[PDB]
């Protein structure tokens, strides 16, 4: 089989659906911010692979995978008891739209997720290449349960303090996580919330326009539609194809199998 097979390094559980890894990466594995690889298990025979953002920065040699754990999804319920030392399938080639160079250049990037749609967003936010060209990062992450708010800690205590980029980090990365069904700071889907205006109210900056910003939207194939939706009501224009650069991106978080 022509699959890289990555040693788990360390996992940690959010909660009882979200739970990250890390893995050791290949050098061989190449990609770019804000792409997805397969990884899974060997299961009965064959390797049980699915779509997986991968949240570590491209830069690093290892790679980490923020993921939800499905009671019977076939790959998850079993990915979920991952340990230290477990091998993990990986395929050698990346892919997806989150990608950079598919954005005009423009000032601010909203990174608008839900989930474990926040997976590609925590490379984007850990990427140089993510500040070098913005003047703001905006990284919404709407869950249902503040438990689900991942990386919490990571996003607001550690990246800020990067020894490289921290200074950028904390200049320009501004974090909004959302919670739509439990008391929390900000409350509310980020659909509404941009509608509303809201949203950047909150953030302190201008509503969207399409000369200024752009995103990269990552989350359920609902929210996915209706964020897309908004931002197009403000004029924005998703990216109509891989190396055609636009205003916006988008890829599922997950799909209803
Ligand atoms: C481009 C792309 C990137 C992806 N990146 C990630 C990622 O970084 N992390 C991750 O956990 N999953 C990600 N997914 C989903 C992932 O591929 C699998 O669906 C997941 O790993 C669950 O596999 P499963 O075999 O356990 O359950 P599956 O049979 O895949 O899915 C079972 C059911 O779980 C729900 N489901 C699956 N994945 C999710 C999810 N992430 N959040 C909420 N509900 C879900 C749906 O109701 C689905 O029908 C991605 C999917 C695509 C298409
Ligand atoms: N197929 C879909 O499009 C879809 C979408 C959402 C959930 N689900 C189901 O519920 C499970 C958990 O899905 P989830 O991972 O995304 O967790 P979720 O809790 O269901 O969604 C997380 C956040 O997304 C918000 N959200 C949902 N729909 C939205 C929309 N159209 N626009 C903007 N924000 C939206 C939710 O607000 P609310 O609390 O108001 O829902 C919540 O804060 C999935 O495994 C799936 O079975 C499916």
């Amino acid at each position: 089989s022509n699959l890289y097979t990555e040693r788990v390094l360390s996992v940690h559980h959010w909660n009882d659906t979200l739970f990250s890894f890390k893995t050791t990466r290949n050098p061989g594995l190449r990609f770019k911010t804000g792409q997805f690889v397969m990884i899974g298990l060997e299961v009965d025979g064959r390797p049980l692979m699915r779509a997986y953002s991968i949240a570590s920065p491209n830069y690093e040699e290892h790679l980490e995978f923020f993921s939800i754990k499905v009671p019977d999804g076939p790959l998850t319920s079993r990915l979920q008891h991952l340990k230290e030392g477990d091998e993990l399938m990986v395929s050698r080639k990346p892919t997806g739209t989150l990608v950079h160079d598919d954005l005009l250049p423009g000032k601010h990037l909203y990174l608008l997720s839900t989930g474990t749609g926040m997976a590609p967003f925590l490379s984007v936010i850990q990427d140089p290449e993510t500040y070098e060209r913005y003047e703001k990062v905006i990284l919404v992450h709407g869950v249902r349960w503040v438990s689900e708010l991942a990386y919490a800690d990571f996003i607001t205590k550690v990246l800020p303090e990067h020894e490289y980029f921290g200074d950028q980090v904390k200049e320009k990365l501004i974090y909004y996580p959302l919670v739509t069904r439990e008391p929390f700071r900000n409350q509310g889907r980020q659909t509404d919330l941009m509608r509303s205006g809201k949203l950047f109210e909150d953030i302190g900056l201008p509503p969207m326009n399409p000369q200024d910003d752009r995103a990269m939207i990552c989350g359920s194939p609902s929210m996915l539609e209706e964020t897309s939706a908004v931002l197009d009501s403000f004029g924005l224009k998703i990216s109509p194809r891989m190396g055609e650069p636009g205003d916006y991106l988008i890829e599922r978080a997950f799909v209803e199998k």
